């Protein structure tokens, strides 16, 4: 019985990696997800320049998962590089490095100089098309003209295989459409599915407040509340792009889930919401977990079960 | 104290009500709501024609909420209308009655109709722009274009007020939009925030299968995964909407739930997930929870809290 995987041009030792935003944004944390037993690690999405984010408190957990409007914090697009030219240790495991550029012309100017990098070093893109907490900037993957523009713009400047990190989506035209764009973009090696179900509102009735400042309130959901919505479109983009991986994020606490997000297509597993609550730990749990369902089913490896969801 | 309001020149004994297409699709399942508690009951959206709907199964509840693909199942609209016009007793509450047409044509044919009746016993009409469960038939609403010519032909039709079930919204942008459509429509007197979760996906990890047939397992989700998504919509819609009603639908289990969406901005509050699991019941419950809850905060009316959520 083993976890590993080999895709990518990689080799990872389990599919369990940190969903991008989550204990990765200094070097202290991307140093302290290497040494977990993760898979793999994501950087912080980073923009050119540094960004303090949206006022505090801006994170809040509950019982069924979280809300967030960071606003993209973070120590800016040079420090990420920074971390994968020299002080990433690859020996340890993969890195993947999240940009989230506020236009299309920031992200073209982020990959540019990312392309050496990648290309001596192996790092690999995650290109965010679906941060819902920037006020101002809509998901870009909600605007599928957007959506072709900067693919088309980044597969340009890149010119190296990448992945995009995508929004959930909840009509069955819409998983057709962004598909079909994807589908246009032979660079596009994998789809993360899902970020966060943006601009939702959590209201606390004894203060009768929101609980986060940005936006009146408004941000981001991750953790049980949207793990069915993550699979759905984990599975709706395995189906529809059978030439790329698909990654799968929303939801994930225990190796049950993770086990259900693999059923439907996933090939990485990251974890959001559950991680920056319970800490880097979750890892071994996750990976005993997974492995004990495994051994009850006689499956030895993921390839055995992945995407084969039963239908009715 | 009592929760007694009026609304749409109506009285009601309380605000909430049944959800459209919970215990309202047969006339035993009108009657049954009509005796129970709520303050209000809306009739299962309905099409020109009697429907079988969608293969069974295709509803199942699970202790964070449902997944299902009815595919309007309903007796007919002939059926419903005959119900509206001549069985419902108006002496005990509200009615309205909800239409879904697969096409702006078929919603123009019911309205006609229903106008007569509506002048005649006051039946409230509330259009369902926002079904996500019919094979090939995506969400009105998520297309603002074929959003505006249903409201101006059923508008132009129907010539009276009316109401409109909207799908939930993740985006400020979309919003923005939808509920500026919404404004351009004077009849438009309540927008009913939010119908299901569209296309998720539960999926059984012992049996490794999904749990409901239609579309290969994909489904609208209710209950409680949809809180804050719900909350968030009724909030966004009652701050750009102020001339307008808000109806409250989607995740509500308890009386601090319902508070939780009158703060929002909730008038009426529906209840789908939790009624369809706890039986009429519930109303009693949901009614004393809420007195209970004002009581101890000193609130005497919901005028006092409606739309007063605080934010930071
Ligand atoms: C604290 C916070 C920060 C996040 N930052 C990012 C980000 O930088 N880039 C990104 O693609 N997703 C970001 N996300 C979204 C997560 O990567 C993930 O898609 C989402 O939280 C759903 O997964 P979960 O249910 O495991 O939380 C962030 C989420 C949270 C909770
Ligand atoms: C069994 C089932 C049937 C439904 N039928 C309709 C329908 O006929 N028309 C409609 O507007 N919404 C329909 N809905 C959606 C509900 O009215 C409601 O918007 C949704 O379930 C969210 O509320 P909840 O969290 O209380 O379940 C249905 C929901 C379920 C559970
Ligand atoms: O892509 C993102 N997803 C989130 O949930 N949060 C952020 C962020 O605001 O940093 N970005
Ligand atoms: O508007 C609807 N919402 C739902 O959740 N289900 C249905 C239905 O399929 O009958 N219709």
């Amino acid at each position: 019985m083993c976890l590993k995987l080999n895709l990518l041009d990689h080799v990872f030792a389990n599919p369990f990696m940190n969903a991008a935003g989550v204990l990765c944004s200094t070097e202290e944390d991307l140093r302290c997800m290497t040494a977990s037993s993760s898979g793999a690690l994501v950087s912080k999405s980073c923009t050119s320049a540094p960004r303090d984010g949206n006022p505090e408190p801006r994170y809040m957990a509950f019982p069924l998962g979280s809300i967030n409007s960071m606003g993209l914090p973070n120590l800016g697009f040079d420090f990420y590089l920074k971390y994968a030219s020299d002080l990433h240790d690859y020996s340890k495991k993969p890195l993947f490095l999240s940009i989230s550029g506020l236009s299309v012309e920031e992200n073209v100017a982020m990959v540019r100089r990312l392309a050496p990098v990648a290309q001596e070093k192996g790092v690999l893109l995650e290109l965010n098309l679906s941060c819902p907490n920037v006020p101002g900037k809509p998901q870009v993957a909600y605007d599928f003209e957007a959506m072709r523009t900067y693919l088309q713009q980044v597969s340009l400047a890149y010119g190296l295989p990448f992945g995009v990190k995508m929004p959930p989506y909840f009509d069955i035209a819409h998983f057709d459409t962004a598909a079909a764009v994807l589908n246009e973009f032979p660079l596009v090696k994998f789809v993360t599915c899902v970020n966060s179900v943006g601009n939702g509102l959590v209201i606390d009735a004894e203060s009768e407040s929101v609980v986060i400042k940005p936006k009146q309130g408004f941000g981001g959901l991750g953790g049980k509340y949207i793990l069915p919505t993550a699979l759905a479109n984990v599975n709706a983009f395995y189906r529809r792009c059978p030439d790329k991986l698909v990654f799968g994020c929303g939801g994930v606490y225990s190796g049950e889930d993770a086990f259900l997000h693999i059923l439907a297509g996933a090939s990485m597993v990251q974890v959001g919401t559950a991680l920056q609550e319970e800490g880097p730990g979750i890892f071994t749990r996750l990976e005993d977990e997974l492995l004990e369902i495994m051994a009850r089913k006689g499956y030895r490896t993921l390839e055995e079960f992945r995407g084969r969801v039963k239908t009715i």
